[PDB]
C-alpha cells in the first residue's frame, strides 16, 4: 500500500538484534573551559552548533582585541570627563565585564598612555603590561560627544563619526618613524531627524526640525598617537555653528526672521571622544571560538504484539468454515499496514501540536521531548491552517468552479511550503548532509479520496509548485476525512537517516502448527505473532485542513465588492 | 604551564562604500492576502441623494 511506504520507510532487521543503533558526529562552537589538554578553570556552557550561524548572525561573533577604556578606581579618572554629565556605558570585551567613558579633550596638558590606560581584567591575570605590545595600524575615532545649549538647558548628543574618510589616522614624516597624524577637518550635519543619546528626536531643535531643516557643525580636530609607547594627545581648535541647508543644499542665510529667531540663545561646545584601536599581537595572547565535537546516543528496540488465531476439529482439513491461509495473511497485512501508520501520523501530529505550538519555530536543540535523531539538523517547526472554500473563493462564471477551487487550495498549500521552507531551513540541510549533490525538497501529500481530483492539474500551472517534486497518496480510512497532510521525505535514500521523516522497523515472522489440548477438546490452531514498531525522526509537518466544500459547489458565490466611501460621516 | 597546540588566523579585512544611491522596500501582508479574498474598490456615487 502507498500509504505506509510514503510516510514511513520499510527497514527489515534481521532477528539477531534488538533493534537498531546511530551513532551521530555534530561539530560544536563555543568559548570557555578552555582548552582540553588540563581544561577547565573557566568551565563548560552551552554550545551553538555551526548550522545555526547560517542563519543567526550573533553567535559567530566576537572581538578579543579593541583597546576601550577603563575605569580603574585610582587616578584613572582624569583621563576620562566627570560622571555627572554621562554615566559610565557597561560593555562586553571576552569574558571581561567592565565601565567605560568618553576621554577628555587635552590642550597643552598630560597626555594619554593608551597600553597603561587599556588594561582589562583579563590582562591583570597575566601580569600587566607585555613589551611586544603595538598598536596596529588603524586608530581612528568611534564618536565625538557634544554639547548643544538653547537657554539653558543641555543636552548630549552621541554623533556615530565612524566610517568617515578624514577620520582616520595618517602616517607622517619628521620627529620619529612610528608617528600616525590625525588631521579631521570637516563639517558634520545634525539631521531633522537627529537622535539623541537614545531615541527621540531632541527638542531644542525640533522648531528647526519641523520647518524641514538640518544644521551644520563645521569641526576641525587635530591630534597625534605614537604607535610605539601609546602616548598621544588630542585637542579641538574649531567648532561652531555655521550652515543651515533647506529642502534643498542651498545656503539659508542666518538672518531671516524664522533662523534667526530660531537659532538665538545656540552654542556648541565638545567634552569627549572615543577611538577604535587594534593591538597586533605579535607574541599572540588571544583566545577565540574552541571548535569541538561531542558523540550522541540513541537506542531503537522492537516489540511484540497479540496474535491471531484459528480453530478448527482437528479430524480432516475444511475450506469451507476456514478458508486457506490467505484470509489470515489478508487480516495480518490490513492491521499492520494501515491502521497502525494513520495512528501513528495522528499521534505524531497531536504531540507536534501540543510540545511546539502553533507558528513558531524553535532553536536547534531546543526540543528534547520530540522523538527522533532528526532534530539534529533543522529548526523543529509547527503550523495547522484552515480553508473555509464557501467563504474565501472568488468566481466569474459558474463555468470555471472547478479551476477555481483547484487554484485556491494550491496557492494556499504552496504558500505553506514556502514558508516552512524559509522558516525550517532545510534545503541547507540537505546541502549539508550530501555533497556535491543538491536535491531538491520532495513533499509528501497524504489525503483521503474526495480532494485528489480537485488537487491534481486540470488547470494551473503547479501541483505543489515549481520546483517541488510530489507524490499523491490516497487511502479509504474515515479518520483522514477533510485532512491533507504535509511532509517532506526523502525517496532515494534507503537507510536510517536523522533527515529521513520516518522509519518502518519490520522483522519477518512466521507461523507454528500443531494440536493443543483445552479443556478435553482437541483442535488444530494456527498462531502467527507479528512484530515491527514504526518510529519518526524528522520534526516537520504541515496538515491543512479543508471543510465546507459542499456548500460552495452546491451554492453561488462570486466576488463580493468591498465598495469605497463616498457616503454621508465619512 | 599548560600546555597544547594552537592554530590562527587573524583577518585583514573591511568594506568601504562608494555610490550614494539605493533603494529599500518593505513588503508586509503578504499572506494575509493570499489566505484571504479581496474584491475590488468600488466608489458609490450618490445617485443616492448626498450631493
Amino acid at each position: 500500500h502507498e500509504f505506509a511506504e510514503l510516510f514511513y520507510r520499510t527497514y527489515i532487521v534481521t532477528p539477531d538484534q534488538a533493534g537498531f543503533q546511530l551513532s551521530i558526529r555534530r561539530n560544536l562552537v563555543w568559548e570557555g573551559w578552555t582548552g582540553e589538554g588540563l581544561s577547565g578553570e573557566k568551565q563548560e556552557i552551552s554550545k551553538r552548533n555551526i548550522l545555526q550561524g547560517l542563519l543567526d548572525y550573533t553567535t559567530l561573533e566576537t572581538n578579543s582585541t579593541e583597546l576601550i577604556p577603563v575605569i580603574q578606581s585610582g587616578e584613572n579618572d582624569e583621563q576620562f570627563i566627570d560622571p555627572s554629565v554621562l554615566p559610565a556605558q557597561t560593555v562586553k570585551q571576552g569574558k571581561d565585564t567592565f565601565d567605560t567613558n568618553f576621554l577628555k579633550f587635552s590642550e597643552n596638558g598630560e597626555g594619554f598612555n593608551l597600553l597603561m590606560l587599556a588594561q582589562t581584567p583579563s590582562r591583570l591575570k597575566k601580569g600587566s603590561m607585555t613589551f611586544t605590545d603595538s598598536l596596529d595600524s588603524r586608530i581612528a575615532l568611534k564618536q565625538l560627544l557634544i554639547s548643544v545649549t538653547k537657554g539653558g538647558t543641555t543636552e548630549l548628543f552621541a554623533l556615530d563619526v565612524n566610517r568617515d574618510q578624514y577620520a582616520a589616522y595618517t602616517a607622517t614624516r619628521e620627529y620619529n618613524f612610528r608617528l600616525m597624524q590625525l588631521k579631521f577637518h570637516t563639517s558634520l550635519g545634525l539631521g531633522e531627524e537627529s537622535t539623541t543619546v537614545a531615541g527621540a528626536e531632541s527638542a531644542l531643535l525640533k522648531d528647526l526640525f519641523d520647518l524641514g531643516y538640518r544644521i551644520e557643525l563645521d569641526v576641525k580636530v587635530d591630534g597625534e598617537m605614537n604607535v610605539e609607547n601609546g602616548n598621544g594627545d588630542t585637542s579641538l581648535r574649531a567648532l561652531r555653528l555655521a550652515r543651515v541647508f533647506d529642502k534643498e543644499g542651498k545656503e539659508i542665510a542666518l538672518t531671516d526672521s524664522r533662523v534667526s529667531a530660531a537659532l538665538s540663545g545656540l552654542t556648541v561646545t565638545g567634552v569627549g571622544y572615543s577611538l577604535e584601536a587594534r593591538l597586533t599581537n605579535i607574541n599572540q595572547l588571544e583566545m577565540g571560538l574552541l571548535i569541538d565535537s561531542d558523540v550522541q546516543k540513541q537506542g531503537f528496540m522492537i516489540p511484540t504484539l497479540p496474535p491471531l488465531v484459528i480453530v478448527k476439529p482437528a479430524m480432516v482439513e475444511d475450506d469451507k468454515t476456514y478458508p486457506r491461509l490467505e484470509a489470515l495473511t489478508t487480516a495480518y497485512r490490513i492491521q499492520q499496514m494501515r491502521n497502525n501508520a494513520v495512528t501513528t501520523l495522528l499521534n505524531r501530529a497531536d504531540t507536534l501540536k501540543s510540545y511546539l505550538g502553533v507558528g513558531v519555530p524553535h532553536p536547534i536543540e531546543s526540543n528534547l521531548g520530540l522523538e527522533g535523531v532528526g532534530q539534529y539538523y533543522v529548526r523543529p517547526y509547527y503550523n495547522e491552517a484552515t480553508i473555509d472554500v464557501l467563504n474565501d473563493l472568488n468566481n466569474l462564471t459558474s463555468a470555471a468552479k472547478q479551476t477555481d477551487i483547484q487554484g485556491l487550495i494550491v496557492s494556499k498549500i504552496n504558500e505553506m511550503v514556502y514558508t516552512a521552507d524559509q522558516l525550517t531551513g532545510y534545503t541547507a540541510a540537505l546541502e549539508a548532509a550530501f555533497s556535491g549533490r543538491s536535491p531538491k525538497p520532495h513533499v509528501a501529500i497524504g489525503t483521503d479520496m474526495r480532494l485528489p481530483q480537485y488537487i491534481q492539474i486540470n488547470g494551473d500551472d503547479r501541483t505543489v509548485g515549481i520546483g517541488y517534486d510530489y507524490t499523491i497518496a490516497r487511502i479509504s480510512d474515515l479518520r483522514m476525512k477533510d485532512k491533507i497532510v504535509m511532509t517532506f521525505i526523502l525517496p532515494n535514500e534507503s537507510e536510517p537517516h536523522p533527515l529521513q521523516h520516518g522509519v518502518l522497523g519490520f522483522i519477518p515472522e512466521y507461523l507454528v502448527d500443531f494440536n493443543m489440548i483445552r479443556n478435553q477438546r482437541i483442535g488444530r490452531e494456527i498462531r502467527l505473532t507479528p512484530r515491527y514498531r514504526y518510529f519518526n525522526f524528522l520534526p516537520i509537518m504541515l496538515v491543512i485542513n479543508v471543510i465546507n466544500l459542499e456548500e460552495a459547489i452546491a451554492q453561488r458565490t462570486a466576488l463580493d465588492v468591498n465598495e469605497t466611501q463616498v457616503t454621508p460621516a465619512s
